[PDB]
Protein backbone atom coordinates (compact mmCIF):
# COMPACT_ATOMS: atom_id res chain seq x y z
CA UNK A 1 0.00 0.00 0.00
CA UNK A 2 3.09 2.20 -0.23
CA UNK A 3 4.83 1.44 -3.51
CA UNK A 4 2.44 2.10 -6.42
CA UNK A 5 2.50 0.48 -9.85
CA UNK A 6 0.05 1.14 -12.69
CA UNK A 7 -0.40 -1.18 -15.65
CA UNK A 8 -2.72 -0.54 -18.56
CA UNK A 9 -3.99 -3.26 -20.88
CA UNK A 10 -4.53 -2.11 -24.45
CA UNK A 11 -5.79 -3.86 -27.56
CA UNK A 12 -8.82 -4.74 -29.62
CA UNK A 13 -11.88 -6.18 -27.82
CA UNK A 14 -12.27 -9.92 -27.47
CA UNK A 15 -8.56 -10.56 -26.93
CA UNK A 16 -8.94 -11.67 -23.31
CA UNK A 17 -7.69 -8.39 -21.83
CA UNK A 18 -10.22 -8.12 -19.01
CA UNK A 19 -9.74 -11.83 -18.32
CA UNK A 20 -5.95 -11.49 -18.04
CA UNK A 21 -6.37 -8.65 -15.53
CA UNK A 22 -8.21 -11.00 -13.21
CA UNK A 23 -5.59 -13.68 -13.89
CA UNK A 24 -2.72 -11.32 -13.03
CA UNK A 25 -4.27 -10.22 -9.73
CA UNK A 26 -4.93 -13.81 -8.75
CA UNK A 27 -1.35 -14.77 -9.64
CA UNK A 28 -0.03 -12.26 -7.11
CA UNK A 29 -2.68 -12.52 -4.42
CA UNK A 30 -2.22 -15.85 -2.63
CA UNK A 31 -5.32 -17.86 -1.74
CA UNK A 32 -5.30 -21.10 0.23
CA UNK A 33 -8.27 -23.48 0.41
CA UNK A 34 -12.11 -24.73 -3.76
CA UNK A 35 -12.93 -25.63 -7.39
CA UNK A 36 -14.59 -22.49 -8.78
CA UNK A 37 -15.26 -20.99 -12.22
CA UNK A 38 -15.08 -17.30 -13.12
CA UNK A 39 -18.14 -15.21 -13.98
CA UNK A 40 -18.57 -13.96 -17.53
CA UNK A 41 -16.99 -10.53 -18.04
CA UNK A 42 -18.98 -7.85 -19.88
CA UNK A 43 -17.42 -6.10 -22.87
CA UNK A 44 -15.32 -3.20 -21.59
CA UNK A 45 -16.79 0.10 -22.78
CA UNK A 46 -15.11 2.53 -20.38
CA UNK A 47 -11.61 3.10 -19.10
CA UNK A 48 -11.60 1.71 -15.56
CA UNK A 49 -8.91 1.36 -12.91
CA UNK A 50 -8.76 -1.76 -10.75
CA UNK A 51 -6.61 -1.53 -7.62
CA UNK A 52 -5.62 -4.28 -5.21
CA UNK A 53 -2.90 -4.61 -2.59
CA UNK A 54 -0.37 -7.36 -3.29
CA UNK A 55 2.48 -8.71 -1.19
CA UNK A 56 5.90 -9.79 -2.42
CA UNK A 57 7.97 -11.72 0.13
CA UNK A 58 6.32 -9.76 2.94
CA UNK A 59 6.22 -6.21 1.61
CA UNK A 60 2.91 -4.69 0.48
CA UNK A 61 2.35 -2.69 -2.71
CA UNK A 62 -0.59 -1.13 -4.57
CA UNK A 63 -1.09 -2.69 -8.02
CA UNK A 64 -3.42 -0.77 -10.31
CA UNK A 65 -4.47 -2.32 -13.61
CA UNK A 66 -6.27 -0.08 -16.07
CA UNK A 67 -8.85 -1.80 -18.29
CA UNK A 68 -9.66 -0.16 -21.63
CA UNK A 69 -12.31 -0.24 -24.36
CA UNK A 70 -11.55 -1.92 -27.68
CA UNK A 71 -10.50 -0.31 -30.94
CA UNK A 72 -10.42 -1.48 -34.57
CA UNK A 73 -14.00 -2.71 -34.81
CA UNK A 74 -15.00 0.00 -37.30
CA UNK A 75 -14.54 0.54 -41.04
CA UNK A 76 -12.41 3.62 -40.37
CA UNK A 77 -10.33 3.42 -37.21
CA UNK A 78 -8.30 6.57 -37.78
CA UNK A 79 -7.59 8.32 -34.46
CA UNK A 80 -8.99 5.42 -32.41
CA UNK A 81 -5.95 5.78 -30.12
CA UNK A 82 -6.96 9.25 -28.91
CA UNK A 83 -8.98 8.25 -25.83
CA UNK A 84 -6.12 6.10 -24.48
CA UNK A 85 -3.45 8.65 -25.44
CA UNK A 86 -5.54 11.34 -23.78
CA UNK A 87 -5.80 9.25 -20.61
CA UNK A 88 -2.04 8.69 -20.50
CA UNK A 89 -1.20 12.36 -21.00
CA UNK A 90 -3.86 13.29 -18.42
CA UNK A 91 -1.97 11.29 -15.78
CA UNK A 92 1.29 13.01 -16.72
CA UNK A 93 -0.43 16.37 -16.45
CA UNK A 94 -1.88 15.52 -13.03
CA UNK A 95 1.52 14.52 -11.71
CA UNK A 96 3.27 17.52 -13.23
CA UNK A 97 0.76 19.91 -11.63
CA UNK A 98 1.09 18.21 -8.25
CA UNK A 99 4.87 18.46 -8.54
CA UNK A 100 5.04 22.15 -9.52
CA UNK A 101 2.53 23.37 -6.91
CA UNK A 102 3.88 25.68 -4.23
CA UNK A 103 1.85 23.90 -1.53
CA UNK A 104 2.27 20.41 -2.93
CA UNK A 105 1.23 17.23 -1.13
CA UNK A 106 3.80 15.45 1.04
CA UNK A 107 2.97 12.28 -0.89
CA UNK A 108 2.07 12.86 -4.53
CA UNK A 109 -0.39 10.23 -5.85
CA UNK A 110 1.24 8.50 -8.83
CA UNK A 111 -1.49 7.63 -11.34
CA UNK A 112 0.92 7.65 -14.28
CA UNK A 113 0.75 4.67 -16.60
CA UNK A 114 4.05 2.94 -15.93
CA UNK A 115 3.54 0.22 -18.49
CA UNK A 116 1.10 -0.83 -21.18
CA UNK A 117 0.37 -4.46 -22.00
CA UNK A 118 -0.42 -4.40 -25.70
CA UNK A 119 -2.50 -7.38 -26.82
CA UNK A 120 -1.77 -8.74 -30.31
CA UNK A 121 -4.41 -10.94 -32.00
CA UNK A 122 -3.08 -14.45 -32.60
CA UNK A 123 -3.50 -14.27 -36.38
CA UNK A 124 -0.35 -16.18 -37.33
CA UNK A 125 0.82 -13.75 -39.98
CA UNK A 126 2.37 -10.41 -39.11
CA UNK A 127 1.48 -7.29 -37.17
CA UNK A 128 -1.54 -5.42 -38.47
CA UNK A 129 -1.01 -1.76 -39.57
CA UNK A 130 -3.43 -0.59 -36.83
CA UNK A 131 -1.49 -2.33 -34.07
CA UNK A 132 1.77 -1.11 -35.56
CA UNK A 133 0.47 2.47 -35.57
CA UNK A 134 -1.01 2.23 -32.07
CA UNK A 135 2.10 0.64 -30.54
CA UNK A 136 4.33 3.20 -32.25
CA UNK A 137 2.34 6.07 -30.75
CA UNK A 138 2.23 4.41 -27.34
CA UNK A 139 5.95 3.61 -27.28
CA UNK A 140 6.72 7.32 -27.54
CA UNK A 141 4.92 8.16 -24.29
CA UNK A 142 4.89 4.96 -22.22
CA UNK A 143 6.67 1.63 -21.65
CA UNK A 144 5.22 -1.11 -23.86
CA UNK A 145 5.21 -4.85 -23.29
CA UNK A 146 3.51 -6.62 -26.22
CA UNK A 147 1.77 -9.95 -25.68
CA UNK A 148 0.15 -12.55 -27.93
CA UNK A 149 -3.50 -12.68 -26.89
CA UNK A 150 -5.21 -16.06 -26.47
CA UNK A 151 -1.93 -17.82 -27.22
CA UNK A 152 -3.64 -21.19 -26.84
CA UNK A 153 -4.85 -20.43 -30.38
CA UNK A 154 -1.37 -21.20 -31.66
CA UNK A 155 0.59 -24.42 -31.85
CA UNK A 156 4.16 -24.16 -30.58
CA UNK A 157 5.57 -23.96 -34.10
CA UNK A 158 3.00 -21.32 -35.06
CA UNK A 159 3.88 -19.37 -31.91
CA UNK A 160 7.63 -19.38 -32.64
CA UNK A 161 7.14 -18.21 -36.23
CA UNK A 162 4.52 -15.61 -35.28
CA UNK A 163 6.88 -14.14 -32.67
CA UNK A 164 9.61 -13.79 -35.29
CA UNK A 165 7.28 -11.94 -37.66
CA UNK A 166 6.00 -9.67 -34.85
CA UNK A 167 9.52 -8.88 -33.61
CA UNK A 168 10.59 -8.08 -37.18
CA UNK A 169 7.67 -5.65 -37.50
CA UNK A 170 8.41 -3.98 -34.15
CA UNK A 171 12.09 -3.57 -34.97
CA UNK A 172 11.66 -2.51 -38.60
CA UNK A 173 9.12 0.10 -37.43
CA UNK A 174 11.38 1.38 -34.64
CA UNK A 175 9.00 0.35 -31.87
CA UNK A 176 11.00 0.03 -28.65
CA UNK A 177 9.52 -2.37 -26.10
CA UNK A 178 10.42 -2.78 -22.43
CA UNK A 179 13.05 -3.58 -21.47
CA UNK A 180 14.78 -1.26 -23.91
CA UNK A 181 18.36 -2.37 -24.59
CA UNK A 182 19.77 1.14 -24.08
CA UNK A 183 18.52 1.25 -20.49
CA UNK A 184 20.41 -1.81 -19.26
CA UNK A 185 22.62 -0.44 -16.47
CA UNK A 186 24.99 -3.39 -15.91
CA UNK A 187 25.87 -6.98 -16.84
CA UNK A 188 23.36 -8.55 -14.45
CA UNK A 189 20.61 -6.31 -15.82
CA UNK A 190 21.64 -7.26 -19.35
CA UNK A 191 21.52 -11.02 -18.78
CA UNK A 192 18.09 -10.79 -17.16
CA UNK A 193 16.70 -8.35 -19.71
CA UNK A 194 18.00 -10.37 -22.67
CA UNK A 195 15.87 -13.34 -21.58
CA UNK A 196 12.77 -11.13 -21.39
CA UNK A 197 13.61 -9.51 -24.73
CA UNK A 198 13.98 -12.90 -26.40
CA UNK A 199 10.56 -13.96 -25.12
CA UNK A 200 8.62 -10.80 -25.92
CA UNK A 201 5.89 -10.82 -27.08
CA UNK A 202 4.73 -13.15 -24.30
CA UNK A 203 2.35 -15.94 -25.30
CA UNK A 204 -0.34 -15.52 -22.65
CA UNK A 205 -3.50 -17.39 -21.72
CA UNK A 206 -6.16 -16.04 -19.36
CA UNK A 207 -7.81 -18.27 -16.76
CA UNK A 208 -11.53 -19.04 -16.48
CA UNK A 209 -11.32 -21.29 -13.40
CA UNK A 210 -9.12 -22.19 -10.44
CA UNK A 211 -8.58 -25.35 -8.42
CA UNK A 212 -5.96 -26.98 -6.23
CA UNK A 213 -3.65 -29.93 -6.90
CA UNK A 214 -1.34 -31.40 -4.26
CA UNK A 215 -1.74 -28.20 -2.25
CA UNK A 216 -0.88 -25.94 -5.18
CA UNK A 217 -3.37 -23.42 -6.56
CA UNK A 218 -3.81 -23.82 -10.30
CA UNK A 219 -5.11 -20.98 -12.46
CA UNK A 220 -6.46 -22.70 -15.54
CA UNK A 221 -8.36 -22.37 -18.78
CA UNK A 222 -10.69 -25.21 -19.82
CA UNK A 223 -10.46 -26.92 -23.21
CA UNK A 224 -11.94 -30.15 -24.59
CA UNK A 225 -7.55 -30.60 -21.44
CA UNK A 226 -6.88 -27.90 -18.87
CA UNK A 227 -4.31 -25.23 -19.68
CA UNK A 228 -2.31 -24.30 -16.58
CA UNK A 229 -1.68 -20.63 -17.31
CA UNK A 230 1.21 -20.46 -14.81
CA UNK A 231 2.89 -23.53 -16.31
CA UNK A 232 5.85 -22.51 -18.48
CA UNK A 233 5.38 -25.60 -20.65
CA UNK A 234 1.79 -24.53 -21.36
CA UNK A 235 2.24 -20.81 -22.01
CA UNK A 236 4.40 -17.84 -21.06
CA UNK A 237 2.11 -16.01 -18.63
CA UNK A 238 4.39 -17.00 -15.73
CA UNK A 239 7.26 -15.13 -17.39
CA UNK A 240 5.03 -12.07 -17.69
CA UNK A 241 4.01 -12.54 -14.06
CA UNK A 242 7.69 -12.76 -13.08
CA UNK A 243 8.53 -9.63 -15.06
CA UNK A 244 5.90 -7.79 -13.04
CA UNK A 245 7.69 -8.16 -9.70
CA UNK A 246 9.06 -5.56 -7.23
CA UNK A 247 12.51 -5.14 -8.76
CA UNK A 248 11.51 -4.81 -12.41
CA UNK A 249 8.41 -2.78 -11.54
CA UNK A 250 10.81 -0.26 -10.00
CA UNK A 251 12.94 -0.21 -13.15
CA UNK A 252 9.82 0.28 -15.28
CA UNK A 253 8.70 3.17 -13.06
CA UNK A 254 12.23 4.59 -13.18
CA UNK A 255 12.08 4.70 -16.97
CA UNK A 256 8.56 6.17 -16.79
CA UNK A 257 9.72 8.98 -14.51
CA UNK A 258 13.18 9.67 -15.96
CA UNK A 259 12.50 9.15 -19.67
CA UNK A 260 8.80 9.41 -20.56
CA UNK A 261 7.60 11.86 -17.91
CA UNK A 262 10.71 13.99 -18.44
CA UNK A 263 9.97 14.01 -22.18
CA UNK A 264 6.44 15.16 -21.32
CA UNK A 265 7.84 18.05 -19.26
CA UNK A 266 9.98 19.14 -22.21
CA UNK A 267 6.83 18.98 -24.35
CA UNK A 268 4.98 21.20 -21.86
CA UNK A 269 7.86 23.68 -22.07
CA UNK A 270 7.93 23.73 -25.87
CA UNK A 271 4.23 24.61 -25.75
CA UNK A 272 4.18 27.05 -22.83
N1 LIG B 1 -9.15 -19.15 -26.11
C1 LIG B 1 -8.98 -18.20 -25.16
N2 LIG B 1 -10.06 -17.48 -24.78
C2 LIG B 1 -9.95 -16.52 -23.83
C3 LIG B 1 -8.66 -16.25 -23.21
N3 LIG B 1 -8.85 -15.26 -22.31
C4 LIG B 1 -10.16 -14.91 -22.37
N4 LIG B 1 -10.81 -15.68 -23.27
C5 LIG B 1 -12.23 -15.61 -23.65
O1 LIG B 1 -12.34 -14.54 -24.60
C6 LIG B 1 -13.60 -13.88 -24.44
C7 LIG B 1 -13.36 -12.39 -24.29
O2 LIG B 1 -12.65 -12.16 -23.07
P1 LIG B 1 -12.45 -10.66 -22.52
O3 LIG B 1 -11.59 -10.70 -21.29
O4 LIG B 1 -13.78 -10.00 -22.27
O5 LIG B 1 -11.65 -9.96 -23.73
P2 LIG B 1 -11.51 -8.37 -23.88
O6 LIG B 1 -12.66 -7.81 -24.68
O7 LIG B 1 -10.20 -8.08 -24.58
O8 LIG B 1 -11.45 -7.73 -22.51
C8 LIG B 1 -14.24 -14.46 -23.19
O9 LIG B 1 -15.24 -15.41 -23.58
C9 LIG B 1 -13.11 -15.19 -22.49
O10 LIG B 1 -13.56 -16.32 -21.74
C10 LIG B 1 -7.53 -17.08 -23.68
O11 LIG B 1 -6.40 -16.92 -23.20
N5 LIG B 1 -7.76 -18.01 -24.62
MG1 LIG C 1 -12.51 -6.19 -21.72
Amino acid sequence: QGFEFNIMVVGQSGLGKSTLINTLFKSKISRKSQPTSEERIPKTIEIKSITHDIEEKGVRMKLTVIDTPGFGDHINNENCWQPIMKFINDQYEKYLQEEVNINRKKRIPDTRVHCCLYFIPATGHSLRPLDIEFMKRLSKVVNIVPVIAKADTLTLEERVHFKQRITADLLSNGIDVYPQKEFDEDSEDRLVNEKFREMIPFAVVGSDHEYQVNGKRILGRKTKGTIEVENTTHCEFAYLRDLLIRTHMQNIKDITSSIHFEAYRVKRLNEG
